[PDB]
């Protein structure tokens, strides 16, 4: 039962992130329907691209956008979707779409699982070929697809990743 | 929770489709519980033999063989087991078996998912190729499995498959 | 919902496992949650190891190590994650690590799914070279965890293996 | 060795394309040492994009970007580098990169191999899809290399690719 | 290069087999260009079938069906195209095409490389259901081919297959 | 032909790695066969094993255990073997197996290929878990095969690792 699974450890430096799609996947982009619990095709791209890392969503939480907050995952090796890993938020991915936001949050394994990114305390920290390998998939994966396009802003903070993940988890909680 | 996931958003031309086994698959047959909502193993068939195309099931339906009806999904890229699919019904693959009736129904991507089924709209639409592969697998999937076989009947359009939707739903629905 | 797949049609001889791992898989360690049925990541292994064969539980059954009880299954093909595979129990694998006790059931596919596992009556009638693979696997995939090992002991029998299932369901069941 | 295959069975209709990159391969792009007949590991790209389709070249052959001709070929399944394939030139997709020249033909398989092409006799009888992926897939996937460019000036017909078969094959041989 | 490869090291008790297609490949045929050392595509077959074990064939034979002696040879994990696997011939199973003699040996791994096979000394020692599978690929794959079937005649002992390496070793030698 | 490849551009700072297995393939130990340029299977290893990273060897010269020198390189996606790849030597692993030297080189793609091998200019700049992985698969691959076994000494500097191209380039040269 996915939508039994808690939003996190201890919010928001302690998170779980919920995977949907795998790294290195087809671009089949799916979404998670929380009224059933089950993950539903968006839709198929045209384009030849693959997912650069994990990507999922963390439970209870209410982005404005309507959906639960997305992270983004990176991983040793791919995540079976579907499964629940234990992050630390990072950063965040600033962009919008013809349907208005579409900011994504970049979270790495928490220590207890993998010792691999105890480094990496900020967005800053993460690899720039990584970074720009991840902008450069959402900026273009949606190229072929008729009225629709992704406008890629900028990278945020650890700060502002926090700040979002408790602002999404009270906007679900109270209401 | 498979189990809530409705038949479709509009039956029987709009229907959902949930995959039980993904295109390219190892020849192992699964099948749905729906005690559980879990997949079981049925049986590890001993031929060489790989799905032509993904395989799933309607929910909320109730085939006159006992389980919900099946249905062959053909996508650009294999689909997740377990995700929920937006189908167009377009034809059923008439076949039989030792225990009776083994009917599967073929669905293409609703066109909010992908345009390139746009143009196939009935059974005679789809590949001859992809037609002649499918019927092909599971005439000879079960060859060498003792007491076991399938003889494929043939192909009947989307009215044929359309009625057979709406009469399994009710099957379920009123009983 | 795996949390409602039965333990077994006839315990302890005739069993269910649910895949948490399948064959082949990189070394990722996943472990189900009970509270929500939901496959948590454990730990990304260091090592350059893959698990030889699928990795499971036996649903309703608390192992005195607080976990449900674990079973390797040996199959044609790998099977997917979450999967329900009906299975006899054959043997045992005797391990221990830096928290405890942690043996792990070893299960051969009912003959209902396949016919080629029906002279495996014991563990001692498994491949030596699968076993010797399997052992091996245990007490090298965490060498380079800090502060974590596995001492593998020995195997066990078909009985010792039994009498571990019905202790352990009985352990939940009255319980 | 691959040094021994002729350009093809009767030029520029009929021609032999040597694989080096399979479809759906990583961004590592290959390029052919002449001397050597060998295949040197060219750059590794940061885009995450996979090869829309199969990509060889035609021996005895010299373009002007001083490679022999490269040839895109569109099969049912991916193809191993190293063999070689009948084709058909049914079109060319002009580009120029940072160095110069950079013209890839699209051929498809020869009807001895597979009827399912055998409608496909100009560029226009491509699938659009098809077309829109590989120019996306060149026009993007250098990117994110520092001084690294393509243009793509668009689709020619069979006519331009048989001419520049013919052309390139004679400043191999006259030479 | 591939031509500069024994037949053997004692034919016809210890050969070496050069791998064509790997075990579990797509239904692609390729086919050995005698002049050139090269791989060529033969064809794209339409059925859902994959190789059950790797397919090569003997250096410096030629067998009645024009190409040098083909091999079937199991293996614990797929091998690489071109790479020469040191065998030991223990059968044959005799077939005929549309053009004419069409048997394929049956070899397994020489000792130095795998102590496995080791007990397989003739045709009735290999497990019967890779037999099965194997005649039912052949029997099968050209199903939906116009114009191509493959009549099985059945399988052959060590002592047939020792012949025809012996006769097909000659038939190139003293040409 | 893979023959006429130089052993590098500048020796030993500019070297050429002909690739013979990918990163992450199964345990099946290749060896180059000199005469014939071809790859020969060795043995199949019985451990739950996969290769670090891709193995390969520098043309024209002879190591101390009569093979060429062997290199292990990192890459950002696995590379095809036969292929060849610009490197510069940053270590050497040193060990001894049951027949002697078994030294294995550590080289980083050129700079003209990646620029994210840059910083690598020693021994040291390597992943320590890479480094932990590469000497803990050597340590271990052949831990069930008999007789079989490899003892590490440690690591060693560019300077070693330059030192044994050279000699073992003139190695076989000077003979």
């Amino acid at each position: 039962s996915l939508l039994n699974v808690p939003a996190g450890k201890d919010l928001p430096e302690d998170i779980y992130v919920v995977i949907e799609i795998p790294a290195n996947a087809d671009p089949i982009k799916y979404e998670i329907d929380k009224e059933s619990g089950a993950l539903f095709v968006d839709r198929f791209m045209s384009t030849a691209m693959f997912y650069p890392c994990n990507y999922g969503y963390i439970n209870h939480t209410l982005s404005l956008d309507g959906d639960p907050v997305n992270v983004l995952v990176p991983t040793p090796y791919p995540l079976q979707p579907g499964s629940v890993t234990r992050c630390r938020p990072v950063g965040v991915l600033k962009m919008t779409d013809e349907a208005g936001e579409d900011a994504k949050l970049v979270a790495v394994p928490h220590s207890k699982l993998s010792k691999e990114y105890d480094h990496i305390k900020d967005v800053n920290d993460l690899p720039e070929l990584l970074k720009a390998q991840i902008a450069h998939f959402f900026e273009h994966y949606k190229d072929l697809e008729k009225g629709k396009w992704v406008k890629v802003e900028g990278w945020e903070n650890a700060e502002a990743a926090k700040a979002e993940i408790v602002a999404s988890f009270e906007r679900a909680k109270n209401k």
